[PDB]
């Protein structure tokens, strides 16, 4: 049936995303020395200050301040005229804290309870829903043209939102686009709107989806000079829908950034994405949602549901069987299936954990095996 | 299907309750205040930050300690003490270049304060029109009023987590296939006497639903000793339980957190309105399950999208539903506030045991169902 | 006997003095609404952040953030290139907390124990010791030429130190001068030294005391661009010797800033200065040190010692008698004798609480009465 | 004359002990580390900030909690708990544009790291050559080792303050004219039984000095109930007891704080050397009372001033003393370090009950007195 669906994203400069990146920069720094470290790093950014807290247990020795300043600096906050300066902001630290419980580590019980969802759809090339996919690309393009000097008056903080029109489960076009970007005093709003349209929006959104009825809200309130942590708190794990599927799929409720792979909240979400994407990549369904749940201390998932919204190209009972045959969804089994014990997570902390074809859980190395195990 | 909840002693929930305690305190004096209160709780301290624009004069430390006493932290043995903990505040005033004054001759036409997407959901699986798993997870952890009325004080400590795994045949509840209840306790009780008291003293609200067949896996303290909890050895932030606050995974979510936000923040008020729309659609008999998505663009009063999903359970053409909602509900940001009468200090009660399913809240009223049913042409 | 004596001072931009000024700016803001408020405000300034804490009890409603930013801004830290920005630094608050115990408030017992010292000497016009006096004037002159644009490349943080040569208890000249000033990248060290000599040192130090043997250490280590809270913590009450007599006199050990006048640690120190200065101003002695001590809950001082280092012009027993006849040294008696219940204390928090002739405890309105009560 | 001291339970002293605990921990691994550790203690939290340049890897929280346990805060009833309090750190690394490497072919010729003035003092009023009032104020509050060895645990809480008021005739001790001892206590003792136990159980170190004539005013808990103390309801910062740390008001002070500073900070090492010079002058019989002032200019190795004050008690021309000190002591910043053997983790013990008067410290040695007396030509 005809309907609209909307998703949003934010740039690496949005204060919530700043916190997520700092949390995963600390995780990456620790994993490079202690691949098996336990990390639960919560970050809280506000005017003038970064607070890094949580609980950690590792043999690694890390400089929290240096990691934090480097991260903020890469994001681009390097001057008080931007509202935040990586070189002079305060950095505060408030981090704290059986061994071989299984003969086979792959049989360790879940370190926590919870349910996670994976999703895939052949709407886009990356098998992600269209709204979240192009919302990410808009804020990522904003950062791209900000850093390479194409538009030097841009500033780090920005938000996007895309409203897609669907009909009979197929995409007809784009109904509304929102893009709010921080900027310096130099540029006027008229010049800003045209440059964002020409350098950010038009190069990213397929023209076939842009009709005369599409609304374009470019800095709808106008002046956007004060941004980032100034005038807006940022906390880790406050963008979990931006991080996953933009609302197209359900969500178990767990945040990703700041957590080592032993947190099923994170790695099982990655594994769920890995199965759903391989099912859709194998031609076994157009759209596929995977629900997995874990009981603490239990290795086998307490539930595995495969929903294909009537788009399955083989019986539903055979899909759920293939999922069990080709994927190891035990907490520490999926860690090895995805090779998650490496410092690869700072890159996930902005622009979406799902959609980019270089992360382990985005590989489709099992798609050909799945359709072979089903016929075609 | 599986869904989980947490108690008022959980650190994340502590942060929500503090943020809404601060909000409620401000609304008592300035019902039109702008509040964005973000709370951080860690071993030994509370940090309350954010931005507020109000004429009210409140006491953040006093509000914070009172919130923590009620939750039941008044001694260092529990791992946290509301009387001796540290309370830091980092709250700024009016963010420059925002409040442009009147702006609109009709205040109901004001633009939204931010972009964003919100979801509402209703299902006639229960007399409160909520999804089954999440609904009784709250009532489970909420029966800790026994430890306040001295019904049974014993050994239980606040921090708790529930998980119920149902299974469906044709969208109908088959039964309970797995119950996970992990609770913090004291040293004055063993894991054997614990798991027996846990499986017995959780039945008074859980109803005579003997859905626990011979194939229902129970996990009461499956890991073992659970003595240290709360902020001690675990960090809590507001807005880190948004799936617990809403529909426990059954319905989708837009990502916005509720606590610490005044009603002019669409992230909260529009989620409430979405629940108000879906519950009234179901209550009116126009559908058995209903999910609503709204979205806003900053500075725009009209929602940029409205989607009504009935999952094939509608009793009237779906396009008709979308039109009924557009006219029978005022989904403009400041029309929601008037439609729900939201400018009141009612939000601390929400930050604890679910924002939906408790029918004394304005967005739980089904005062439009009959009107909707009449306009829909049924009967 | 011949000897050298040295004292130091710091500018309003030195991080310890930043904390003192913030503490007394909060005190002033409270006293303007609640003259009888109880204030004990401790401030802690570091890279990017100001922490204001302590214990207060008042009917006043004050905006700690606004008071703090205004204070830092007046000091001059307004840009991340200076290492600190009043507009974007973090401000954290950690403030907490019988009535009519006496029929006559003047008889209330001391709110705390302690001993305090006052000092006066006719060496200088303001009846202060020479070293501390001119150390203050150097850093105060540094700030004066920084703000009025005479030397716009100066920055707020600076330190001074003057070594005086004494002989037979009389001043012969100045043996060494140290002046370290923060500055921007623009100025080179050679140009900086000459400008500090011409605009700061020479206009302040009497030429009769500057001989060819006087050492001048102007930015002895050279480059001084990073200053203020960056690279150096500041805490309230860490300059108590700069605040009093530069070491020429003994010190009871109590800090001034952040305390309301009910803290004998502060107001009794002021009263002691008031008596010593009036004794010297009356011609009753060349140099005079006053020691007073208080027992908690006791109104009358538990000791009053008057030391005149052999310079007394009347018998010692008569000086101590005159002190008791003309000065009310009870805790709440000296408050009324000096009219201390007004927001006058932010001005004391840099450049010395003693020496400036507009504070109440620097008035010599009793000098003529003292010498009349003794003859001449 | 009057002088006061405080115990290791006083919040300011807690901050000093933490700063030197951190310093000592670093020196154990890097004896040449640069440390400037500033500690803030408030109800429920410790904030450890400053700057350090070291190759050592320490644990600030672990060091902090251990320091607070020893002081005796392990339960929320005392107002503070070392196991549940918050510990924040804000410690930066090498301040840019400072360490220029070698700089000098003879390391003893390095310039001072900062300007500043320092005082030392010695008097033969006591076998430790310290002023009377302050010397036994420390030993008073230090006898709280009874509450550690279970000698007498009872009701006393850490926070305590002493004050003794002597009087002089011709520089000779006449007697005690006023004793003020206010101590924090528990609810398991009244102010009557308190003041009796306070006046009786403080005599074991106070010696048979019955200087308490009929005119000696005693003030034991003169205000009354003293139950809440420590960081609870009172703020503590390092370097806020510098007169207690030194000579209790008898001698003058340069303003620099000791704790949290490594020996290359003249604010500490030169104050120690000043005490070393004065004590050796008195011990050698060259004077009965001696006060020394030194000062430094940043980047200059030679003190910018040295003043010897004998208060008329010298037994040799005063100008000769100033010359003897210049040659028999190396008062250059890095010569002090070698002269006193300061690159060792010995500083936490100083942050508690006075930096001077305890003869096992390097700066309390009188190993030059005889040499000084020989060079002075006496006997
Ligand atoms: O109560 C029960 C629950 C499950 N079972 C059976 O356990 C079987 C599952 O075996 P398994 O977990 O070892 O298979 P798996 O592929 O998931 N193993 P891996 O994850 O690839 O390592 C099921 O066939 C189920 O019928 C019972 O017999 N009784
Ligand atoms: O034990 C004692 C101590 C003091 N005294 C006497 O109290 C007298 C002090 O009186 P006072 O305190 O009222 O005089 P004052 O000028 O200080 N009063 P004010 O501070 O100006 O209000 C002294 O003369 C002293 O001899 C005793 O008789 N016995
Ligand atoms: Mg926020
Ligand atoms: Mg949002
Ligand atoms: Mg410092
Ligand atoms: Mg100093």
């Amino acid at each position: 049936a005809k309907h609209l669906f909307t998703s949003e994203s934010v740039s690496e400069g949005h204060p919530d995303k700043i916190a997520d990146q700092i949390s995963d920069a600390v995780l990456d720094a620790i994993l490079e020395q202690d691949p098996k470290a336990r990390v639960a790093c919560e970050t809280y950014v506000k005017t003038g200050m970064v607070l890094v807290g949580g609980e950690i247990t590792t043999s690694a020795w890390v400089d929290i301040e240096e990691i934090t300043r480097n991260t903020v600096r890469e994001i681009g906050y390097v001057h008080s005229d931007m509202g935040f300066d990586a070189n002079s902001c305060a950095v505060l630290s408030a981090i704290g804290k059986q061994g071989v419980d299984r003969a086979d580590p792959l049989e360790q019980g879940a370190g926590d309870q919870g349910l996670m969802f994976g999703y895939a759809t052949n709407e886009t090339d990356v098998l992600m829903p269209a709204p979240i996919t192009y919302a990410h690309r808009l804020v990522q393009r904003q950062a791209e043209v900000r850093k390479n000097g194409t538009l030097p008056w841009l500033r780090p903080d920005a938000k996007s939102q895309v409203t897609f029109q669907y009909d009979d489960g197929k995409i007809v076009g784009i109904d509304a686009v929102v893009l709010s970007t921080q900027h310096s005093e130099e540029i006027d709003q008229k010049s800003l709107q045209e440059a964002v349209m020409e350098e950010i929006i038009k190069p990213i959104l397929p023209a076939e989806w842009l009709t005369s009825a599409t609304k374009f809200f470019i800095n709808p309130t106008g002046r956007f000079v004060i941004g980032g942590p100034m005038g807006d708190c940022g906390l880790t794990g406050r963008k979990i829908i931006v991080d996953t599927y933009g609302g197209m799929a359900r969500h178990g409720g767990g945040a990703f950034s700041g957590k080592d792979p032993s947190k099923v909240d994170r790695s099982a979400a990655y594994a769920a994405r890995y199965v759903a994407k391989n099912i859709v990549a194998a031609g076994l369904a157009d759209r596929c949602e995977i629900q997995v749940s874990y009981a603490i201390g239990v290795a086998e998932p307490t539930s595995i549901m495969v929903e294909t919204f009537g788009t399955e190209k083989v019986p539903s009972e055979q899909l759920t069987l293939l999922v069990r045959e080709f994927f190891d969804l035990r907490p520490y089994g999926l860690i090895q299936m995805l090779d998650l014990l490496h410092p690869i997570y700072k890159e996930t902390a902005a622009y979406g954990h799902f959609g980019r074809e270089h992360f382990p859980w985005e590989k489709t190395d099992k798609a050909q095996l799945l359709r072979d195990a089903a016929g075609l």
